[PDB]
């Protein structure tokens, strides 16, 4: 619900702080920002959340960019600092504001108990000295900070006087000496930077009542807040802390590791932006299970199907009745969506299949080769208690639908064959949400060597796919020696 929109004259923002990496939170955050801007034919402002001093500009650009969110304008909220500071003034010459030097614990026990602090009655006069001593920097100023006079007996406890201004002399942003805190610096910047939906989270609503005091206080044009719930999912770290010790300790090799929940993670993973759209219009901590499914529902019509083997697991047939001679057929990426288009098939009296299958024949059973046609198995020869061959005919006419058991297979052309490896990943952690450190998965990315068919040598890198009865996959890597680095995509 945006109250009061007007077809062309919505104007939202996505307020990212620059001090890490975008994840998926961020996106519901930035989507939903985008989603109400377009419903409404109108803008979605950027800004730099830089409020308080602690470069990630280019990693979150290019995260926005990799969604497809566009933004008519950058911004930093740093951008205003010298004009939050003329309305803290300007507050405070109304009466509305104070210069307060009581410490800390004791200004929340205050709150907590509704106890106007002594300096709640300060002239303006004194309350702008001490204000003054605060941008410059000195003791005194570091000893105070500026609060709002508002209702500390009100039932909300951010009426109770919120603080408005802090005096930062320890770190670095060195140029002003003192910084608006952010309930007080957004709703001023959202109002001077002509938004008019400033979007924000389930998490204290009781900020609304502060935001629309200030603004109204100083007699700026309205902002409307609508607010969303905080996407966050079982298994999964997202503390900028937690995600540093995986990368320092060397259990992730990056910050795009495909275990991570950062953006550049999980697109790495095989998540498609229009599955994480779906996924939050059509929906505490949530189950990736069904993000999962919408990706798969999205992806299944409309990438190409290619077969893959152990590299090792896999068992030699052979069809006894056909030559050494490499028969080549066109083929169709998708057999239910012909505009993929075709690869080439190639075929010989020599195949590869997977030894779960091999172990299931027995003599005479037939079966189908998928893509090529029936066979009728003949001999399994069994060396040193393990199968170690497969002897059959070739039926390749014979009716497939008569068939129950229909596999897949590869040309034992190991010239042609290309060499991949198969990374499936699992959660980094293993509970649901100090000691934490034991409950890490340090042993989540299972590699298998695989086989695979020689026509996919016509991916480019992060092309999606499906192996025939394995799975979906993104090609993550190419390796010299043309070895491919794939990564197996969950389906829910
Ligand atoms: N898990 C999440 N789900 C949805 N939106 C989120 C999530 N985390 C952050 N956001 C939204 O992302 C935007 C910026 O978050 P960022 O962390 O950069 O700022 P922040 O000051 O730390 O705010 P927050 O404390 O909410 O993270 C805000 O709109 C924030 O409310
Ligand atoms: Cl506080
Ligand atoms: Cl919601
Ligand atoms: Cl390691
Ligand atoms: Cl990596
Ligand atoms: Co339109
Ligand atoms: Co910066
Ligand atoms: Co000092
Ligand atoms: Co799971
Ligand atoms: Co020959
Ligand atoms: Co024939
Ligand atoms: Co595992
Ligand atoms: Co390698």
């Amino acid at each position: 619900a945006m109250a009061n929109a007007v077809i062309g004259n919505v104007v939202t923002r996505f307020p990212p702080e620059p001090s890490g990496y975008l994840h998926v939170g961020h996106a519901k955050a930035a989507f939903l920002n985008n989603y109400y801007a377009q419903m409404y034919e109108g803008k979605m402002l950027l800004r730099f959340d830089d409020t308080n001093p602690v470069k990630y500009e280019k990693s979150i650009i290019e995260d926005l960019e990799n969604l497809g969110l566009k933004y008519e304008k950058i911004s930093y909220s740093s951008d205003h600092f010298d004009l939050l500071e003329k309305y803290c003034i300007d507050m405070i010459k109304m009466n509305k504001a104070y210069a307060d030097d009581t410490g800390v614990e004791d200004m929340r026990n205050q709150r907590g108990e509704g106890i106007e602090s002594i300096n709640r009655n300060n002239s303006i006069e004194k309350n702008l000295e001490l204000f003054n001593e605060m941008r410059k920097g000195t003791e005194i100023g570091q000893k105070n900070c500026i609060r709002a006079k508002i209702n500390m007996q009100s039932k909300n406890k951010c009426m109770r006087d919120p603080v408005m201004y802090r005096c930062i002399v320890d770190v670095p942003h060195f140029k002003y000496k003192c910084y608006p805190t952010y309930d007080f610096a957004c709703p001023i910047i959202d109002s001077i930077e002509g938004v008019t939906h400033a979007l924000r989270t389930n998490e204290y609503s009781d900020r609304i009542e502060q935001y629309n005091w200030f603004i109204s206080t100083l007699n700026l044009r309205k902002v409307y807040i609508y607010e969303f719930s905080r996407l966050a999912f079982v298994k999964t770290v997202m503390s900028k802390r937690k995600l540093k010790w995986f990368v320092e300790n060397n259990v992730v090799d990056s910050w795009v590791d495909p275990r991570f929940p950062t953006i550049k993670g999980i697109l790495r993973r095989g998540l498609t932006k229009e599955a994480l759209f779906q996924f939050i219009l059509e929906q505490n901590l949530m189950q990736w299970d069904k993000l999962w499914s919408i990706n798969k529902q999205i992806i299944d019509p409309i990438i190409p199907r290619y077969a893959a083997v152990d590299k090792n697991s896999s068992i030699l047939l052979i069809l006894t009745d056909l030559t050494d001679q490499v028969i080549q057929k066109e083929r169709d990426l998708h057999m239910k969506n012909k505009s993929l288009g075709t690869c080439n098939m190639y075929y010989n009296n020599k195949y590869l299949i997977e030894l779960e299958d091999a172990q299931t024949l027995l003599e005479n059973e037939e079966i189908t080769l998928i893509k090529l046609g029936n066979i009728i198995i003949k001999n399994i020869e069994k060396e040193n208690g393990k199968i170690k061959q497969i002897n059959a005919l070739s039926n390749f006419h014979g009716d497939f639908k008569t068939t129950k058991k229909k596999i897949h297979w590869l040309p034992y052309l190991p010239q042609q064959l290309i060499t991949c490896t198969l990374y499936e990943y699992d959660h980094l952690i293993t509970v649901d949400k100090d000691d934490w450190t034991n409950f890490i998965n340090f042993n989540s990315k299972h590699e298998t060597l695989v086989y695979a068919e020689p026509s996919i040598s016509s991916l480019k890198v992060s092309d999606k796919f499906q192996f025939e009865r394995r799975g979906y996959f993104i090609l993550d890597k190419i390796d010299p020696h043309h070895h491919l680095h794939l990564i197996k995509i969950p389906d829910g």
